[PDB]
């Protein structure tokens, strides 16, 4: 079906973002997992695979619309060298992807794009849920030390 | 049945006394949900269900006594931003619930009101179990740090 | 994650709305109760704890959302001494809170809060099967009766 | 096979008296739900899924006779604004269609159509259960006046 | 509970395109059946059926809303003597329906009407499904030639 | 009990028409089954038993009615050598069949032979199911090609 | 453990090689899919999680080698608007990165590095498995003809 050209730009700016998450949750996860902090590789990893998920549901999406799904420009990752950075950079891509997610959100109710809308909305509902946990985790390094906090990231959280 | 006027009050007294423990407890526990201190969560959120209980206990009581329970009087709430400030609003509460509790089971007592007065030290007895558990964990955060304590209050206590 | 105040106040506003119902729900249902109509208190029962559900919804959401959830303040309660006149208030103020939350999801839409909206739009969902309930049992009592449809509610429905 | 192109409208004119039925006894049905009138709104539902069925019949028979069931032209609906009415609109419906049904019956016979005849029969034999019910619910109303019949009709019949 | 005019009328509208879908994809399917085409009846069966649900969802909606549905007045049916056709004669069915829904939702957003509103959205989630399945459909078609496509409908999907 | 002499011979013809269909139908099946058209074989084996059963219904009246089965009269077979003209021969018979069925029926009516009667169109239900499948299968070929119908016909249809 | 700086470089290179086909497997995936070619959509999809199971093992080689996973720098893809051209590329790049493998596998050889090789080879193995499908599915396409070929898609392999 015949979808909105500005509607599929929005989607597939929306999977460029999608495919950067992937990236760098996965590689950040690896790092924690290569560091022997299992509870975070858990938790980055499964991040990393709702943003796969989400991914998927843009190309569907686009296809059906018969928009051409762009995987080919991969946007810039900023991985981080320590376990505060690497989540804050995670925390400052996530705040990004609503601020787009928002704005395409808006356009696809203007051209009543109901369908994509509800579905992003969604994803939305998703991307604020890492967003919590990412500044949940960051204020905890705080109040405990960083010390204490990876102590805490250890043991796999049953 | 017709039941002491005097008694409906302390009840109602005591009612206002659980109105104010569920909307505090309940705040306390999705806060501290909200800051990822789920044990404390798991417990603020038992203790705020067992403040709910006791409530329904003196509303049909009450009610039975031919009496109107009192609901729209809502009591000040001490919230407290920070872990322990909170634990020792509660506290605070407790002591002075547990306070009333006292006064009306005497009372009680002398009308002749033996129903009431031990459905209220039944009552009494929870609070008290309140007031431990409070006294104890405060007693914890000065032992051993407020950082170890609060790296203790990440994961649910299976 | 920082959000529109506008937005946390509409939140609150409606927060009040849910706390006020919890008690008013409650104490119909427990006087239902004392009266003798159980199929009544299952059903009050069930709704207030809806409201209570509700609630919970409101005051993470404005937790997360870095707002303070108000539950000192409780609105006007309309108790009613007849079953009548109980079903009447209840509608009344479920009435009120759809008002609310129209005017609250048409802003946070605005103000592209759209997972606030969502939300909203959820508990407005259960709101009006609340509406539809209430009137389809003020419409019997004039159908069939008030001594006929007291008498429908003695037992409890299987 | 080639059929009896009379046989054939007849079909047609029975298909159109159960899509008349499919609808009216649907509408009524949620009315009926909308009302709170449980155990009619089963029946009218169950009544309507039968029709739905005996129309899946007469499709079916038409096509394989090489006709064109006609699903285009839709015949007077007769809601009724209250129980008894609507269940007086039905009752003549069901009337009619009988009076219908005789005639291709007795039709289908004098041409051979041994098959399709016996098809209408069994339809028949269900359409005079709808019949008796309708009755029967209509004596019922008179018998123990309105007002205990509706105080009957909210629960579903187990 | 009192609804906007505008609104149920619109609903209406909407039950009017499913009233008319219904009978549509339900003779196509037979017509299928009756062809040996099982794979297509199992298929424009199930589509029939999500369409009863959806226009019994409109006709609760619109009674709960007190309006009154219309199920009298039926559209113009394009059946079609031929696959390609047929499946060509939904497919404009569908995109005329979804139109619609897209008008009708923006309206209901308007008027604040947001419980109809989400109904109308999911209905068109569901929509846009049967717009794929009937384009991809009719794609293959094209791209397999007729002869070996309906060689692929004459076994039912397992 | 003894029956009508005519209806006696009526039944022996219609099980004249059974005799021939076993033969004809089994041995077009293991023709089928010879070719490896499986599907083809396990329709046609299964339409075998059915005259078979049909047979034994009717040798069973006959003598119930103290009559005589007459196996001994076989009629003339049309095998023919390829699968249209196999599947065009057993449609000839059918019709056939079906011709004196009705006829056979007629007949009972006037004699008021009505056990008769009512066995008769059982089998004649099941006749018309043999025609349309016949009919069918024939438009199948005609439509797809003989190549692909026959590639249709290789594997058992789970 | 510090690993050679080349042996590092080449894992990067085969980590991208990976990254690459990703992202072209699962498109070309989709893309089968919105196409209706359910068993091609399975495989591609099922290949596509074997290159992220691929890139997950080069990952940890990297990183627990103490170097540095590059996951920026995406390569060219190759995508096609037709199912022949889209295995055809898929191929083109199996065969590129087997290329690459063979001389990865000789320097680890040359190095020492038996750890990293034995890793090199098993994926090798697996690669030359998408290989054989690949080409194998080519063939087809030629021997039998697209229109066969794709009616062979529609349906998922059991
Ligand atoms: C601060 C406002 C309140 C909140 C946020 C709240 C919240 C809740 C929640 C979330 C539940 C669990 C519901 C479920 O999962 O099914 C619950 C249960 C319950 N609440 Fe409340 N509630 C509040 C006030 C009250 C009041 C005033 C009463 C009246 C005494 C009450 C009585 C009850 C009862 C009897 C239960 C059932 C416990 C059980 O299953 O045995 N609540 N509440
Ligand atoms: C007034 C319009 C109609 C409405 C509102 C309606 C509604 C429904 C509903 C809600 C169901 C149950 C679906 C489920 O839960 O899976 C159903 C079943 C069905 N309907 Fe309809 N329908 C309508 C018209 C028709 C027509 C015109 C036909 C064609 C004869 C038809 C044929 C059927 C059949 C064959 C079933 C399946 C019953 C079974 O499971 O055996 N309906 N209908
Ligand atoms: C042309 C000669 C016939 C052949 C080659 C034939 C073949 C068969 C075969 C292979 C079976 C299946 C046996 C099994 O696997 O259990 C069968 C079943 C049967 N046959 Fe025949 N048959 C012939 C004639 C007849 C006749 C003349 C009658 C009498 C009416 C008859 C009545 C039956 C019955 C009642 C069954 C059991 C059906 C069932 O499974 O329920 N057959 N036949
Ligand atoms: C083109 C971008 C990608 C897409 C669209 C994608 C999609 C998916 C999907 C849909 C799943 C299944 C999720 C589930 O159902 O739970 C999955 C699994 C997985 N993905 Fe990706 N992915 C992509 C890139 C990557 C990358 C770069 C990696 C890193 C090497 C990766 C690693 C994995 C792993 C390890 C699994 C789990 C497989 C298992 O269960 O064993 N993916 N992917
Ligand atoms: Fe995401
Ligand atoms: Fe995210
Ligand atoms: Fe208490
Ligand atoms: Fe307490
Ligand atoms: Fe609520
Ligand atoms: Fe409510
Ligand atoms: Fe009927
Ligand atoms: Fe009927
Ligand atoms: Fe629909
Ligand atoms: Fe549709
Ligand atoms: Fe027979
Ligand atoms: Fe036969
Ligand atoms: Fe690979
Ligand atoms: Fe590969």
């Amino acid at each position: 079906m015949k979808g909105d050209t500005k509607v599929i730009n929005y989607l597939n700016k929306l999977l460029g973002n999608e495919l950067v998450a992937i990236n760098q949750y996965f590689l950040h996860a690896r790092m924690f997992k290569n560091w022997g902090l299992k509870r975070l590789n858990d938790v980055e990893y499964h991040e990393s695979i709702d943003e796969m998920k989400h991914a998927d549901r843009y190309i569907e999406r686009i296809l059906f619309l018969e928009g051409l799904p762009n995987l080919q420009d991969l946007g810039k990752l900023n991985i981080g060298e320590d376990v505060e950075e690497m989540l804050r950079s995670d925390l400052a891509l996530e705040l990004d992807g609503a601020k787009n997610l928002r704005e395409a959100i808006g356009y696809a109710d203007s051209v009543h794009d109901y369908v994509s809308r509800d579905m992003m909305i969604e994803i939305l509902r998703d991307e604020e849920g890492h967003i919590d946990w990412l500044e949940t985790e960051l204020d905890l390094i705080q109040k405990m030390g960083l010390q204490n906090y990876l102590q805490a990231q250890i043991r796999e959280e049953g």
